[PDB]
């Protein structure tokens, strides 16, 4: 019942607005807990409750959190996010 797909989304590099979207953290896992209307993530298709798996190169994992949020920081840096994601139906 869910699917795993990959979302691109992108902004101007080093832009100080963030992607549109925050993080539920429900460990072991992370999930998109809302998307905010006229942003990047918003014209993406990112979704609420989406399943977070992996961004760019790095695949999230409850052991490190701290290579994840450096990940997310450097992805503002670049304007550039692929995410790796499970939706289920
Ligand atoms: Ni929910
Ligand atoms: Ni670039």
């Amino acid at each position: 019942q869910f699917s795993d797909m990959r979302i691109s989304i992108n902004q101007t590099p080093g832009k100080s607005l963030d992607f549109g979207f925050t993080i539920k953290w429900d460990i072991p896992g992370i999930f998109v807990a809302s998307v905010e209307a006229g942003s990047p993530a918003e014209f993406s298709q990112l979704q609420v409750d989406d399943e977070i798996i992996a961004i760019n190169n790095t695949k999230f994992s409850y052991n490190d959190s701290k290579e994840w949020e450096e990940a997310m920081a450097k992805a503002q840096e670049t304007g550039h996010l692929v995410m790796d994601v499970r939706r289920y139906g």
